[PDB]
């Protein structure tokens, strides 16, 4: 008996493999990863066999691939057996039969075109599938890969890579047929109840796991996201809040995202990313007026900014949408007098994101590039209290920006999707202003809550598979990082599942 | 064949585990801990064995225990055939029978005092050790558990607990003799080089590991701190830095510790508590004179309050240790007009403690909870920027207190093992004047680094395997939080390594 598996390089969507004879893409890196997977072996003195259709024993020059041999699927195909690295057989059974029993043959792959990949599956040859997700959809395919059976159960998927700006995935489906400390922690857990940390920390149950099956391949890291919705509905304590619709919280967990290879926009649900940018831009501006938001159809401080909101905190006094002295307003007049937001605040108070791209560039290994947004002196006149209160900034050895922000209090649902791509963007716009690339997201959270209300709908983004990361790049250079406008930005490869309404709790 | 394990509970340094027939401490839940681990088995029908001295056979009143045959090793006692779950045995030798003959046994215990533990260990009859390391030393011993042989190996160290201000581990031995998705992983960071995220966070090699042998049973919380060292040394980044000795720099890092079940004070080195102490109280009064803590014979603060330093970033014009408006200054007068170390700061800025401790107890599930140090306004104006720039508080549903910092620059080695215990006191601090008890802390690090000239000392810490975190306890109830005495703290049980020398980089 040997392991035979199946390596394939398929679209995301609907599952494209081939073109008028060829591939809809040239991806250098995945010919590499077909190359190292079909090579590794055990044995020095075994080599292991690549099974492949004629008409992609055509596509690949019909020449040989070095280490390997090459088993050629064809009914017309001539049996020459000059040629000991290329050997052809009428059908792929006698060549599963052959394969295996012949010792010289340490592993078995199967790699050759939806005729070869369907009857593989339907006649129950394979153990494993290498699938390589490409994000890759508005274009024209022939030849696709069959869908996955149920039989099989995904056991790993790597981040998301990025080559020409194209996004994709790696993935590994196994086919579905050390514990004496496991069993110490148990009974550590029922002697001491709460006592013992583990127990408010427990592991998320399997139905609110999202794709339990990975296992020991989270690598994804919109699992970053996906886990800590499961870790809060399986420790989330009840509680209430300023508002009228109770959370449930945990205290003190963290996220993660790579920024370099891909964009960290959530697949799992179409999130407004046009929102999260005016949004962002709004606040590097320094622009406190909630109605230059509304102005672009943007009405996410709709309602913390109503006028019965505002006398209901004791703003009685402000304008209709007048959010008062806020992320815009901290970020460049820190400490600044604030009247109204139709006031000339220009060259009051401390321009910190001046100061930080100054800084940036300046003095790259300096450890305080901090941008903060808690004034204590302030907090009355805001309309509602930073949310993400203070973000620092670290210049890598390799001119990489990464990002490192601090959030009080998280609306996992809501606030989480739009703060993870926010400090994204503006990471990757300080970046292109300071002349580095971008890093790394890492978001540390106090107060992670979902509301009640938002139950039934979190619950359904978790029975969603993660698709691979979109990318976002910048169509020109800017000057200021004011400039920026959303023409500006290009969002390539963004396949995510149907979008998801959650109301917010004002 | 069948598995033979120890049960024993010794003390953490000479490892004593009696006194005139007795034990030298009560705990219960450590009996419970012996009572879960001989019952647990696998066969309904079979039960399980414990071997046992004749004079720890007198220790427990000669009384059978529930669902359990006890195994006796007497040379007088008879051989009475009245009970049947009471046998005795002429030698330890005879007494292993259990796994030839008697097929009714499933599991095999060895708990009977230091005449039957040593020679268990010398004739190599022990499969595990189940240790229960108690941190009691200047107490009486007559009997102890023998140095465990070099044969064994630690699996598994559970977080402290806490039982009647003593504190204890759980800890197991073993006597040393799918991989599918790890070749994937190992391929992936081949082709991609750092463009794999993996490949920057890379899992620090033994030689820089921590009691290596313990892979899936990092439960001690003093890991977190040990691990992030490893962390450090394996992906830490040469970088230079505002002073002369330069670092091994990432970024991103956390630690989290419990503090219901004992205090965070490193084990692995004797650390200053009493300085730590003294600088927290230092900060809760407001006080940023220096001299204030040298005339306590605390020096941390000398070298960032020298004149030369001073001079140095352009403060010449302050006093010898007029350290400027820091972390004492912002906690208690947030925007205060600072001019020297000697004027009277009463009423002026804003109390950010005292609007802590009155929300804390007030508004205890209000999630702004928050004490800031980070004051762009005045900056330029401090010794040096904060280090610890903001932390949160949050109140459980058990009313528990839980605090999480963000550190924006970490000595790991000097400053960091301060942070860790001075905001665990912090947090205690707060926690009984709002009338709660203490929680979790999580420390989120930016900037996590090793100085170079720490790195033969901390890799002599690494050496160490950590031993169990003591117990910090107040004397008595303040009226104000500001009244807090060194004299008013109880460390109870510690325990630690011997001191290591390490100079910091002014
Ligand atoms: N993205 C990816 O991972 C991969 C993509 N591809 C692409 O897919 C396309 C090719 O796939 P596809 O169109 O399905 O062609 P195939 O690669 O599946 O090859 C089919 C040929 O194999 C022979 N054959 C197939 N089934 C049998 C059978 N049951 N008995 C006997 N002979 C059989 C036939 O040749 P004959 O007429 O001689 O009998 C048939 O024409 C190409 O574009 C290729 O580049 C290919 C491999 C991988
Ligand atoms: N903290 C913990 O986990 C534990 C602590 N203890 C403590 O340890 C103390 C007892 O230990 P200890 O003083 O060593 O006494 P032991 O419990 O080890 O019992 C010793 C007796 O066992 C018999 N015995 C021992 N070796 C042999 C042999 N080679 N052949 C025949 N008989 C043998 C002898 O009894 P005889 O005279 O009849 O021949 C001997 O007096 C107590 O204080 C007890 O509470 C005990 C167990 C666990
Ligand atoms: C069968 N075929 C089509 C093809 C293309 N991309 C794929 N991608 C994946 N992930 N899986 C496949 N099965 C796959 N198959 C192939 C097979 C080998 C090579 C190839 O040139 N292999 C070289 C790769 C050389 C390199 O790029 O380093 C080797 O050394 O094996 C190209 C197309
Ligand atoms: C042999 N002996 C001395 C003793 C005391 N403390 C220890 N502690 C540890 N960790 N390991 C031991 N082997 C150990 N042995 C014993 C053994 C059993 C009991 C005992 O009362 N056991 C009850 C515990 C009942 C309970 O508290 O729930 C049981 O059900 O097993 C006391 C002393
Ligand atoms: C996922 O589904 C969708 C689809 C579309 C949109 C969209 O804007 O088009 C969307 N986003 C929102 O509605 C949204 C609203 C407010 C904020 C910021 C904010 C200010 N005050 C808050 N108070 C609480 N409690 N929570 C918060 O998040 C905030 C962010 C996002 C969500
Ligand atoms: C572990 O071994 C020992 C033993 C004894 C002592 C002891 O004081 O007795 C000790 N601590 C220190 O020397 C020490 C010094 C300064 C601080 C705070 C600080 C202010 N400015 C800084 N600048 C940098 N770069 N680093 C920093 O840590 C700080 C904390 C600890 C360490
Ligand atoms: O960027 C944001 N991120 C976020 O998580 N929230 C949510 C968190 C919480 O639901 C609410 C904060 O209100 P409070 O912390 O005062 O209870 O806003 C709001 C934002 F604007
Ligand atoms: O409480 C402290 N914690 C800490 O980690 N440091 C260290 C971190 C770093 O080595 C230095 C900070 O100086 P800077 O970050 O400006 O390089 O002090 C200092 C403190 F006072």
């Amino acid at each position: 008996e040997k392991n035979v598996s199946i390596v394939v390089a398929a679209s995301v969507l609907s599952s494209g493999i081939g073109i008028n004879g060829q591939l809809p893409w040239s991806i250098s890196e995945d010919l590499k990863f077909f190359s190292k997977i079909t090579n590794n072996k055990c044995d020095s003195n075994k080599k292991n066999a690549l099974i492949m259709g004629r008409k992609t024993w055509d596509s690949i020059g019909r020449r040989p691939l070095k280490n390997r041999i090459i088993v050629v699927i064809s009914s017309s195909l001539p049996q020459d057996e000059a040629d000991p690295n290329v050997v052809v057989f009428r059908n792929l059974e006698d060549s599963i039969e052959n394969l295996m029993n012949d010792d010289s043959i340490e592993n078995i792959f199967v790699c050759g075109g939806e005729s070869i990949y369907r009857d593989a599956l339907k006649d129950n040859f394979v153990d494993r599938i290498y699938l390589t997700r490409v994000a890759l959809e508005d274009i024209e395919f022939d030849t696709y890969f069959p869908e996955i059976p149920e039989t099989f159960l995904p056991v790993y998927m790597s981040q998301t890579f990025c080559t020409k700006n194209i996004s994709y995935d790696f993935m590994i489906f196994e086919k579905q047929e050390l514990k004496s400390i496991d069993d110490t922690v148990d009974l550590l857990g029922e002697i001491f109840g709460i006592r013992k940390m583990g127990n408010r920390h427990k592991f998320p149950k399997e139905e609110i796991y999202n794709t339990p099956s990975i296992r020991f391949g989270r690598e994804h890291y919109e699992f970053q996201y996906l886990d800590l919705l499961s870790r809060v509905l399986e420790n989330g304590a009840y509680r209430e809040n300023r508002t009228g619709i109770s959370t449930y919280s945990i205290f003190g967990q963290m996220m993660r995202f790579d920024m370099r290879e891909s964009f960290p926009l959530l697949t799992t649900k179409k999130v407004a990313i046009r929102s999260i940018f005016e949004e962002l831009i709004w606040f590097i501006k320094g622009d406190t007026n909630g109605n230059h938001l509304i102005e672009k159809k943007v009405y996410i401080w709709s309602g913390n900014g109503s006028k019965e909101y505002l006398e209901r905190i004791g703003l009685g006094h402000r304008e209709e949408n007048d959010l008062g002295p806020i992320y815009g307003f901290q970020w460049r007049h820190y400490n600044g007098e604030y009247k109204t937001m139709h006031d000339d605040y220009t060259g009051v108070g401390v321009d910190q994101l001046a100061k930080l791209i100054e800084t940036l560039k300046n003095n790259p290994k300096d450890r305080r590039h901090i941008l903060t947004a808690w004034n204590p002196s302030a907090l009355s006149q805001m309309a509602l209290p930073p949310c993400h209160v203070l973000s620092q900034y670290y210049v890598t050895n390799d001119n990489c920006l990464s990002c490192n922000l601090y959030q009080r209090s998280c609306d996992l649902g809501l606030g989480s999707p739009f703060n993870i791509a926010s400090y994204a963007i503006l990471t990757m716009m300080l970046a292109q202003v300071c002349g580095y690339e971008p890093g790394e997201l890492a978001i540390f959270i106090g107060d992670a809550h979902i509301y009640e209300n938002h139950l039934t709908q979190l619950k359904e983004q978790l029975s969603r598979t993660p698709r691979p990361f979109p990318q976002l790049k910048f169509k020109r250079k800017v000057e200021n990082i004011e400039d920026f406008k959303w023409e500006d930005i290009e969002l390539i490869g963004y396949y995510p599942y149907p979008t998801i309404k959650m109301d917010m709790a004002v």
